[PDB]
């Protein structure tokens, strides 16, 4: 049993990129064991825009396939835009699929001498399992133009992992991005393997012209059971240009079965360059000691904020110990008038 279905269409007229001859057909088997082998492609012209289409469809019980296409090609006096899409889908056992995305753009104006370039790759392939995870992509592209009020260039790279086999889970990122103006790197590292530990490794390198470079990378080692907990934070960061300085960050500190203790502490040294000839002198100390026990305990709050003439140092102690409590207030301060 099976159906033979054909459309054609014919829009014959003046006018190019009005005229359209479209096409259309269907065919169908399914003779006893269903060995179906569904088709369709879909057709036409037009000299405004072209796009194109074939599916066919594949069933033989268990063994089940899909392709799938579609391309489409903008063309015209100022504008070349084209688009390309190819369904890989195959279901015999378990379920995977790939799937492109092929994107080109190019754009050229000569009222204001522009020239536009966009080219991009989205490729997708998963990989489902009976407990199995399989996922990555990778978002490759590159940007490009010329134009007095905005002109820019370079290239994005993208990267996803993601896997998951029984308890344990995986999951990294590896972000590449450049540019002419901006550059930075990103990496996410991620693990654990059930309740057991959780690894934390972020990577974070921005470098830029105008600024200066900004480093930011820390990790965090934890574990489940026990009560451990350790992160590594940190932070160093130029500035350059309006503003100039550093900025410090520590944190530290380890999460401890009948043992807390922190360590938090904030350095920087700016100084603004305002307008009209005017310079702020910025300088602030901001620390942090803790510690907990069930015998004894303590924290520490010190500031030295400082800014331009004006001063200030507070000075603050927490300690609760058997022996002695010690209970102290440091406010110390002064304002030049």
């Amino acid at each position: 049993a099976g159906i033979a279905a054909s459309i054609t269409a014919k829009g014959e007229s003046k006018l190019e990129v009005l005229n359209f001859d479209f096409q259309a057909n269907a065919q169908l088997s399914n003779p006893k064991i269903n060995p179906l082998a569904l088709k369709e492609s879909v057709k036409f012209s037009s000299k405004y825009l072209r796009t194109e289409h074939g599916s066919e469809m594949l069933f033989f019980g268990n063994a089940i396939e899909g392709k799938s296409n579609t391309v489409a090609s903008l063309h015209t006096e100022k504008n070349t835009l084209e688009l390309s899409n190819g369904v890989i889908v195959k279901i015999n056992n378990q379920l995977t699929l790939d799937s492109n995305t092929k994107y080109f753009h190019k754009l050229n104006i000569p009222k204001l001498d522009f020239s536009s370039q966009a080219d991009l790759r989205n490729e997708i392939k998963t990989l489902l399992k009976a407990g199995h995870i399989a996922w990555t992509s990778s978002g490759k592209g590159s940007w490009k133009w010329a134009c007095p009020r905005f002109s820019d260039e370079g290239t994005h790279e993208s990267q996803i992992s993601f896997t998951i086999e029984g308890p344990l889970t995986s999951f990294g990122l590896s972000n590449k991005i450049n540019s002419k103006h901006l550059r930075v790197n990103q990496n996410l590292v991620y693990e654990s393997g059930s309740l057991n530990f959780s690894k934390l490794e972020i990577q974070s390198q921005v470098d830029s012209q105008h600024v200066g470079h900004s480093v930011l990378t820390a990790k965090g080692m934890a574990l489940f059971g026990e009560g451990k907990a350790e992160f590594t934070g940190r932070h160093d960061a130029h500035l350059n240009g309006k503003v100039i300085g550093t900025l410090k960050n520590s944190l530290f500190f380890s999460a401890q079965p009948f043992e807390i203790t922190a360590s938090t502490n904030n350095e920087g040294n700016l100084k603004v360059r305002f307008p009209l000839r005017l310079t702020g002198k910025i300088d602030f100390l901001n620390n942090y000691a803790l510690f907990l026990s069930p015998s004894a305990q303590q924290a520490s709050w010190q500031v030295s904020a400082r800014f331009n003439q004006y001063k200030y140092n507070q000075n603050f102690s927490a300690g609760n110990n058997e022996n002695i409590m010690e209970a102290h207030v440091g406010i110390n301060g002064e304002a030049n008038l």
